[PDB]
């Protein structure tokens, strides 16, 4: 109470502030005042005074010189919080008291659990992966970061990059799979998250991928395929990407795939696929089969007759299916399928490769031979073809039925029959036991039909007859032996008309050797008893003049003939032996000659037909046009080698729309060509040319390649659709693009015509082809003109199109 105008009450000039702070750890809440005299500070928690260390020296609290109230140590529990309040410094002195504004001291604070724990994730090798977390309530309110097993990870990073909760990695690779814990701080200290694992899982991947092979017939073969990837991936296979056709295949443990019997059918591309949860991937590899070519049918020798049709057959197995050609003996040339020829020759050959010849000469006799040739190997067979004229050799006489074993008794009248054929035709004659008959016996007498007859028998006349057949072909003979008793003419088995058993089937010739011929006939059975056995009579122009038998007491349909003379050709005749006698001849076996099949061989080898192929070279002259649609191509050959189907003849479009794209292919399939003509082709177009010969599956070299273009012609029709706009005075063209096939060549200009109301003055406007639409100069006034646009090209000349009367105005307006 000393008063004094220098004197003033107390003024707070720093205000404490609210403050979180840990416990057991210092503090100091901020104050100061201004007074005169200088006050004293003294603070309260909600309402009581704070008892500092001046009140009590055991207290933790101490007032500063400053007034700022500083604790050591803060104090906290759970039932007495002696620190935990809200606090005010008041400055006093006589004048008045200064009370501050609010500051509360709270307890640091940090839970266990925390509000979001990190969540396991799954991802894929390249794939983004996300993990977020929620640190446990705080105060202050905490933050996060990662560790990664134990070691703290740094977003130093555009692939790692913390963003609130979340922790993001992108392009995850294996090195990132592990435990991954989110730590919570704060003032408190830090709190570590239950771990969240990632897994990176990737794709299939090929340790051993399968790899291409190459192999022959009936063998085996296997694939290898080992994968790796994570999950482990499932193996699978599959062909041509179809499943495979079930059987010689198998699938071991270790996934290689074995095909334990190969056929020409296993062949393709089998692939190996592998599958896990991230996806597939499959690589290929081929499998080629080899069968060298094999003869199904091979063609046999044939004896035929002028003016027929023959036929060798060719059949061929293999892989590549063999292409079958043929070639005679001593002939450069050679016949190929499909291949056509001129309606002149008679030669030609099947798809299939049969060989046929109609109308046959003289001239076609000789040895033929079909080849087959692949890349698996070549193969021939030769046949022989002999050709027979009006006739170069006729069969001997038949007979057909001669007499039989007569036995007559005495005194009687005995005919004995015998029926002959042949031509010329035979003259009949006989013997008695050798000796010419009847000589000089006039009982007896020769018949015309064959029959001999003898009036008044008697016991001398008892003896074997002979019936001979004789023309200039030759002589067959048939002999029976005649008895002659008093009483014996005992009814065993009277006279027999037509009881025999008619002729069998006409012997078909099948397999031949040089001393064999197996034969094959059906019965007739046109008569009475039942056959037992066959008699097989034969004839040959070298060995014999006359028919033998060559087998006898034959119990089959399907004998063979054994020991025969060589090189020799040979008719047969089959009949049947039954109780009654025998049987008439079968008609005669086509001939056929004694020589050993010419077993299959080899042929010319592959590569070294490719070789001569590959030395051709084929000089290419030039390209000359015919018509804008047409060009006659000519080339040359140095040398024509034996092994050659023809040329092929490639050309390309080296101009306009589709240039420089695929060939157009046409090939000349005679050897002897020496020249082509294109068809259908597009005029002005330029063209490249190239002329390859060809074998079969085989190709040889190119030829120097030639360009030329056709020679050009003006379109066909014009682009229409004329537009006028007006002017604000002067017509205007505008047209839409022309076609292009009625381009007829690339266009050159555009050109309009003025011809209209004025017929002595014509607006003449030359352009060129890029123009589009354009407006016209000097135009008369007023007069109404005409409008024709023309397509123009390197011929001059082009295409008028829709005329357009459009009425024009006056200067600078259109009224
Ligand atoms: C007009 O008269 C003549 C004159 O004899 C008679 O022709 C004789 O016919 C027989 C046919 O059997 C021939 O002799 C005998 O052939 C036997 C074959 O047996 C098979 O034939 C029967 C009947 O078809 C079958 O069913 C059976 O399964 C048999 O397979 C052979 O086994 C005998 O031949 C013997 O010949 C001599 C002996 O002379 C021996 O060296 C041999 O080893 C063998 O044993 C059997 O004798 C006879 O060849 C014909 N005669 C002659 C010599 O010309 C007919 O009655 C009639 N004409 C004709 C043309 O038949
Ligand atoms: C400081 O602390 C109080 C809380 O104890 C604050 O809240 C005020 O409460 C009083 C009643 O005690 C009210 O009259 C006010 O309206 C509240 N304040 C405002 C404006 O928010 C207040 O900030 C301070 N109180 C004092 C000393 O006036």
């Amino acid at each position: 109470s000393r008063l004094r105008q220098e004197d003033f009450p107390p003024r707070i000039v720093e205000h404490p502030s609210d403050v979180i702070v840990s416990k057991g750890e210092p503090t100091t809440l901020n104050c100061k005042a201004e007074g005169r005299p200088t006050p004293t500070i003294e603070w309260y928690k909600d309402g009581e005074r704070v008892e500092t260390d001046k009140d009590d020296p055991r207290s933790h609290r101490m007032l500063l010189p400053s007034g700022s109230l500083f604790f050591l140590r803060i104090v906290h529990g759970r039932r007495s919080k002696p620190d935990e309040g809200s606090y005010v410094c008041v400055a006093r002195n006589y004048l008045g008291e200064a009370v501050s504004r609010n500051a509360s001291l709270e307890v640091a604070l940090l839970r266990d659990d925390f509000r979001q724990n990190p969540t396991d994730v799954v991802v894929a090798a390249g794939e983004p992966a996300i993990l977020e977390c929620q640190p446990p309530r705080g105060h202050p309110e905490p933050t996060i970061y990662w560790k990664k097993d134990k070691v703290r990870i740094d977003d130093k990073e555009e692939r790692i990059s913390i963003r609130g909760g979340k922790l993001m990695i992108s392009n995850t690779r294996k090195s990132d799979a592990g435990m991954y814990t989110c730590v919570g701080t704060n003032m408190v200290g830090e709190r570590d998250s239950d771990p969240a694992e990632l897994t990176v899982f990737e794709r299939p991947t090929f340790l051993r991928r399968p790899i291409n092979q190459v192999v022959l017939e009936e063998e085996a073969v296997e694939f290898r395929c080992q994968v790796q990837g994570d999950p482990q991936p499932t193996v699978r296979w599959k062909k041509d990407d179809a499943d495979l056709p079930r059987g010689r295949y198998d699938i071991k443990d270790d996934y290689t795939l074995r095909i334990k019997k190969t056929m020409s059918t296993d062949e393709g591309t089998y692939m190996c696929i592998a599958e896990n949860r991230v996806g597939k991937m499959e690589a290929s590899a081929t499998l080629t089969v080899r069968a060298p070519p094999q003869f199904v049918v091979r063609p046999r020798d044939q004896i035929v007759a002028q003016g027929r049709t023959v036929t060798f057959p060719c059949e061929t197995k293999g892989n590549p299916q063999p292409a079958v050609f043929w070639q005679k003996e001593g002939s450069q040339n050679l016949l190929f399928p499909n291949q056509p020829q001129q309606p002149n020759s008679r030669c030609s050959v099947s798809p299939t490769g049969d060989l046929t010849i109609t109308n046959i000469q003289r001239s076609d006799a000789g040895y033929y031979i079909c080849q087959a040739l692949t890349v698996a190997g070549s193969i021939l067979a030769k046949a022989q073809l002999e050709v027979t004229d009006v006739l170069t050799d006729r069969p001997p006489p038949i007979i057909l039925q001669g007499p039989a074993n007569q036995t007559l008794a005495v005194d009687g009248t005995a005919l004995l029959k015998c029926k002959a054929t042949g031509d010329p035709l035979p003259v009949i004659s006989w013997l008695k036991e050798g000796f010419t008959f009847p000589g000089r016996d006039p009982r007896a007498t020769i018949q015309e039909q064959g029959t001999l007859q003898i009036k008044n028998l008697r016991i001398s006349d008892t003896g074997t007859y002979t019936c001979v057949a004789t023309s200039s072909s030759g002589e067959t003979s048939w002999s029976a032996v005649l008895d002659v008793t008093e009483s014996g003419a005992t009814i065993s088995k009277n006279y027999d008309l037509s009881d025999l058993p008619g002729p069998p089937s006409k012997p078909q010739v099948t397999d031949v050797t040089k001393n064999s011929v197996t034969l094959s006939w059906q019965p007739g059975t046109p008569g009475t008893l039942p056959a037992s056995a066959y008699i097989i009579e034969a004839f040959s122009q070298s060995v014999s003049n006359s028919w033998q038998t060559v087998a006898n007491h034959v119990k089959t349909t399907l004998y063979t003939v054994r020991g025969l003379r060589p090189n020799t050709i040979y008719l047969f005749m089959v009949r049947a032996i039954n109780p009654q006698g025998l049987s008439d001849p079968s008609p005669m076996s086509d001939p056929v000659r004694t020589q050993d099949i010419s077993p299959p061989a080899q042929g010319v080898d592959h590569r070294q037909v490719q070789k001569e192929l590959g030395d051709v070279l084929v000089r290419l002259h030039n390209p000359v046009v015919l018509t804008p649609t047409t060009v006659q191509v000519t080339w040359t050959v140095d040398r024509q080698p034996q092994f050659i189907q023809g040329y092929r003849v490639m050309y390309r479009q080296t101009s306009g729309l589709q240039a420089t794209s695929s060939w157009q292919n046409l090939d000349a399939k005679v050897p002897t060509e020496r020249s082509a003509v294109l068809v259908n082709l597009k005029k002005g177009v330029t063209y490249e040319i190239k002329v390859r010969p060809y074998f079969n599956e085989f190709q040889g070299m190119d030829s120097e390649s030639k360009t030329v273009r056709t020679t050009e012609e003006a379109p066909s029709a014009p682009p229409q659709s004329v537009t006028v706009l007006t002017v604000g005075t002067s017509i205007s063209v505008s047209w839409d693009p022309p076609p292009p096939d009625h381009q007829n060549g690339i266009i050159q200009e555009y050109k309009i015509w003025c011809l209209g109301n004025e017929t002595r003055f014509h607006i003449n406007k030359t352009v060129d082809a890029a123009i589009r639409s354009v407006i016209i100069g000097g135009l008369f006034p007023g007069i109404q003109y005409r409008v024709e646009v023309a397509a123009s090209t390197s011929a001059g000349v082009g295409v008028k199109s829709e005329p357009q009367p459009i009425i024009i105005g006056r200067r600078n307006e259109v009224v």
